[PDB]
């Protein structure tokens, strides 16, 4: 209780100072969906070099950039109302104080905008060396992208599995009254929990549950509009990663395998879900999409393939080694690069990686595979 009135009172603090506006303009038009990544360590001094000479380093925005960037902001210098929130923030651990409690600085949680959407997301994704524990990414944008809104009713019944932060069930939230959105991780439930009040939404339109995917696709509920990013990346056998990181099945896929099986049943005859995944394939194109075409004869669907970025298996060798050495806190004489490439060759078959936006419709009157690349 007192967690969801501190929610509130963020709220109306957001609100009042006008934040969503303000993170618009400073990102501008033409990057606001292209990704979450814009407000980051490497760009925090230009921010904060507009908040000091273009809006006048006006108090009523300090607290605004503890939340946006992490910057101190002296406890005295905070208006009166905004101190109170402040210190209701930090009690929550959404905001810290400095030892001797003279300012009020970044915690964990990062607020960005997103979709039309208020979101704290994890700040370790963009800021400092500490490994996250709550995804969001330019592939979270992108599936996104491609939902017709227009076409979605306020009675069509809508789910987004995996959901993270809760962006995609937010953003659904905008345009139908009954969103599902689902997850297992202690982490991100608490967030979406926060995210869902931070807009005004509660259980009487988005339920939030603790249930497994697979437990979800087989069970009776029926939807309108699925959404799904789900855990996709395939690391070597022996490496440990993530809970929102690393796919199931030998490549990786095996959560989009079984998300996909299950769409003739789960869907309403004439719904659509929307997936996103860095799919391993050839020069031709993505591996994963040779399996569809099953989708294709044996259920009339129409899929959609929407390829966003195109890169060599090469330069993600690099960033998957990475990203493992700091998950796990393994040493720097691990020659975990090898690991890769030779997983890439010989199980993946990997030349390239596709980051694929994938729209499937059952009972679709014109059926039939398409895959869009540049
Ligand atoms: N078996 C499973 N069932 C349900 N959720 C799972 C799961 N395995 C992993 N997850 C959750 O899957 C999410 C993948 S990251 C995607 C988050 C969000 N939908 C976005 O697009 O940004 C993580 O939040 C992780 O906790
Ligand atoms: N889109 C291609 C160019 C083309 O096929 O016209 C590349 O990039
Ligand atoms: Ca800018
Ligand atoms: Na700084
Ligand atoms: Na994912």
């Amino acid at each position: 209780p007192p967690l969801a009135t501190t929610i509130d009172r963020l709220r109306d603090y957001l609100d009042r100072v006008g934040f969503q506006q303000i993170y618009k303009y400073i990102v501008a038009v033409n990057h606001y969906a292209v990704t979450p990544a814009l407000i980051t360590r490497n760009t925090a001094a230009s921010v904060h070099h507009f908040f000091d000479s273009r809006l006048g380093g006006r108090a009523e925005f300090a607290l605004l950039q503890c939340l946006m960037t992490g910057r101190p902001a002296e406890h005295a210098a905070l208006p009166d109302k905004d101190r109170a929130l402040a210190d209701a923030l930090v009690t929550a651990g959404l905001l810290r104080a400095s030892p001797d409690g003279r300012e009020v600085s970044g915690a964990d949680r990062q607020l960005i905008s997103a979709f039309g959407v208020d979101l704290l997301i994890d700040r370790r994704i963009h800021f400092g060396g500490e490994v996250h524990e709550v995804f969001i990414g330019p592939d979270s944008y992108w599936m996104l992208y491609y939902i017709n809104a227009s076409g979605i009713a306020r009675t069509h019944r809508a789910v987004d599995l995996c959901t993270g932060s809760g962006i995609a069930a937010l953003y659904l939230s905008l345009f139908t009254d009954h969103v599902l959105a689902t997850d297992i991780g202690d982490v991100p439930l608490a967030l979406v929990e926060i995210n869902r009040r931070l807009n005004r939404r509660d259980a009487g339109t988005m339920e939030i549950r603790r249930e497994n995917l697979n437990d979800t696709l087989d069970g009776r509920e029926r939807f309108d509009l699925l959404t799904c990013n789900p855990p996709f990346v395939a690391f070597p056998p022996g490496y440990s990663g993530t809970l929102y990181s690393q796919g199931t099945g030998v490549d990786g896929l095996g959560y989009m395998r079984d998300i996909v099986g299950r769409l003739p049943e789960v869907l309403n005859p004439g719904g659509s879900a929307y997936l996103v995944a860095d799919l391993c394939g050839d020069a031709h194109g993505p591996h994963f999409l040779g399996e569809l075409e099953s989708m294709v004869t044996g259920h009339g669907m129409r899929i959609e393939a929407f390829i966003d970025h195109v890169l060599p298996a090469s330069a993600q060798v690099g960033p998957i080694s990475d990203f493992l050495r700091h998950a796990a806190g393994l040493p720097a004489d691990t020659d975990i690069a090898a690991d890769v490439q030779a997983f890439q060759r010989e199980t993946l078959r990997a030349d390239y990686y596709y980051l694929t936006t994938i729209r499937l419709q059952t009972a679709a009157q014109n059926p039939g595979l398409r895959m869009l690349r540049r």
